[PDB]
């Protein structure tokens, strides 16, 4: 097996949101068989950062979830040439964000390039106002089409106050090589900031995932 029982993560992302240009480099560890994974994020340009970091954590690698072994782990069939993905992400007020993350993987260790893009969050909303509190827990449904795997999830982010605030997520996963093409599925998400410093200029952030069938 090419991916090892532990793997290090490196990454860098950059994009903007609302105009604002930002650069976040960060690296980790994971351990791909049991699902999880934690990343040390820094911001490197941009800081401090004038929006809600929760609507980047979905950005910072599928090849972190635990798969059963009759399910066809559609991201570690990719390496050691990787894969990647594009995903869409339209939240209740009319923000929009587009992400693409690149995967490569060297010796024992994970690269992403991730570019992140956002427009169109109202001026008082609870992402410029820093008003979201966390992810709910979230089940993304897994199913291929156009010989490629596809991944749909309602998701929500909890408010300061109680409410919720809704986003859709769309994802394309191309793998970068043929590979066992696997039924449809269920991914069970939860991602946690585990620690940071004021500004979110350092962040450490935790997921698990775990796939599984509908029953």
């Amino acid at each position: 097996s090419v991916i090892k029982p532990e793997m290090k993560i490196k990454l860098r992302m950059e994009g903007a949101v609302n105009g604002h240009k930002f650069v976040i480099e960060g690296e980790g560890i994971g351990k791909p068989y049991e699902g999880t994974q934690t990343l040390d994020l820094t911001v490197e340009e941009g800081a401090p950062l004038p929006f809600s970091y929760d609507i980047l954590t979905p950005a910072f690698n599928r090849a972190f979830t635990k798969y059963p072994e009759d399910i066809p782990d559609y991201f570690k069939q990719a390496f050691p040439e990787g894969y990647s993905w594009e995903r869409s992400m339209t939240y209740e007020d009319q923000g929009i964000c587009i992400a693409t993350s690149d995967i490569t993987m060297e010796g024992d260790c994970f690269f992403y390039e991730i570019r992140f893009d956002g427009t169109n969050f109202p001026p008082n909303g609870p992402v410029m106002q820093k008003k979201t509190l966390k992810w709910e827990p979230s089940t993304e449904k897994m199913y291929v089409e156009d010989g490629v795997l596809k991944g749909d999830v309602e998701m929500a982010l909890l408010l300061e106050g109680g409410g919720h605030y809704r986003c859709d997520f769309k994802t394309t996963y191309k793998a970068k090589k043929d590979v066992r093409l696997p039924d449809a599925h269920e991914v069970d998400h939860r991602t946690e900031i585990l620690s940071h410093d004021k500004d979110y200029n350092k962040v450490r952030l935790y997921e698990h995932a775990e796939a599984r069938y509908s029953g």
